């Protein structure tokens, strides 16, 4: 692990603090601008849709990414929560009331030992079983997502291959003749999460940072910063 | 099926002839510029690249999207053949030694079952054993990519729901926040094919496109001329 302090100007230059988390895999080397932060460890918020997709497919819960979970008719504040949704629109949208469904179909017990098999953070429900992610004890560091998305990756969860293979077409976010980026979003209402990884050619660059998020206004600069740095770093274009 | 002879514009504007047919899921209805050109058949040349994948990730001769398939040392005048490559940067570039792999292990009497099977095309491998689908009697018009896209999309074809996933992942061209293409191009010095699917958040538009191809100049129209009548029928932005 090597820290690149010069990678703060990407935060400062935008009135921001937070971390970026890199990993080449290839070479088996991460960099960051602050290594204390990247091992801070934070609430995931959505960026446990992708253990419990996992988990819920492994289950049986979800049966594939085309089954439709129907809306159950309560209007909420986001207004794309309120319709019938699948397991790749339920990602893109971060839809709670989906996710909330699946973790109490898996329930505590199962949970509990997925996420220990997982590697998951600090492995902690406490709290409800449909909301510890969002106001629980679990808590995960950008290095700690990292770990756990390489398993991912190589399909080396404990899960189904076929799963771990569901989970990544879910995870899709961005494509081009450069590269692909699978990854998942987070905002808490105080920090602001972006995971995930960048498939080249002949590699794959894992990341994983968090910014403090004050205001929705600068949820952009999630994806934005990661992208400068990216950059920067000569991954993409 | 429909025939909208004003999308004949978007080829004519580049000099072109050919033809693009698309199939709304939804609404289980088609659209082509020519109904005729649209049932014409033609070789498939690299768009082989997608059933060929199938058979051999179905049969072993490919263990996934990740296995290395070493260069054989025979320099080619595609200077991106001349390396190692996997699945995934074997069907981005067209790698057309490790097709021949393909076609040679999985042999005659299995590839001409599969492709039965598959309601490939005329499902003639009449030629060489690995360049049927280039110099042989193999052929396969617009509307029958398209049904045979179809199936694959659904993981309705006669191979193992893996092996369609696998494929559907190699088959990744773009991605953004709006849509998904998962897609193949092909050309044979006379006629270029782009075949494969706008994957939405409630639909997904499956398209075929061939067109008159005198010389590698406009390979890009392809893409260009695909994506112009995709805008037009405001199924992208
Ligand atoms: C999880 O982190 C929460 C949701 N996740 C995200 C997110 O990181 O994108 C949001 S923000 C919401 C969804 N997308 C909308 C948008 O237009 N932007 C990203 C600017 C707004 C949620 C708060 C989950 C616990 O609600
Ligand atoms: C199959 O159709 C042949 C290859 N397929 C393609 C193609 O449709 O892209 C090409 S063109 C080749 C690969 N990409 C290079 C490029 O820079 N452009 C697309 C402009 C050039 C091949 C001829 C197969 C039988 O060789
Ligand atoms: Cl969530
Ligand atoms: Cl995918
Ligand atoms: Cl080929
Ligand atoms: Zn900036
Ligand atoms: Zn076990
Ligand atoms: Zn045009
Ligand atoms: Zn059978």
């Amino acid at each position: 692990w090597q820290e690149n302090k010069s990678w703060n100007a990407h935060f400062t230059e935008h009135k921001s603090q937070g971390v970026v988390v890199l990993w080449n895999e290839n070479k088996q080397q991460g960099f960051t601008n602050n290594l204390k932060r990247a091992n801070q460890a934070f609430l995931p918020a959505s960026t446990f849709a992708i253990p419990n997709s996992l988990i819920a497919l492994d289950l049986g819960v979800v049966k594939d990414e085309h089954q439709v979970f129907k809306w159950d008719g309560q209007t909420r504040d986001i207004a794309t929560w309120n319709r019938d949704h699948n397991l790749i629109t339920a990602m893109k949208y971060s839809v709670v009331p989906v996710y909330q469904e699946f973790a109490r179909q898996i329930g505590e017990a199962r949970m509990s030992k997925m996420l220990h098999a997982f590697d998951y953070g600090n492995e902690d429900i406490s709290g409800n079983v449909d909301s510890f992610w969002l106001d629980g004890g679990i808590r995960i560091s950008a290095t700690e997502q990292i770990s756990f998305l390489r398993k991912l990756y190589h399909n080396k969860l404990h899960v189904s291959e076929r799963s771990q293979r569901i989970v990544k077409q879910a995870m899709l976010t961005e494509a081009n003749g450069d590269y692909i980026i699978r990854a998942k979003t987070g905002y808490d209402t105080k920090i602001g999460w972006w995971v995930g990884w960048v498939e080249l050619d002949d590699n794959v660059w894992f990341f994983a940072m968090n910014m403090d998020m004050p205001t929705s206004d600068g949820l952009g600069l999630r994806q934005a910063i990661t992208k400068e740095v990216l950059k920067q770093e000569k991954i993409i274009p």
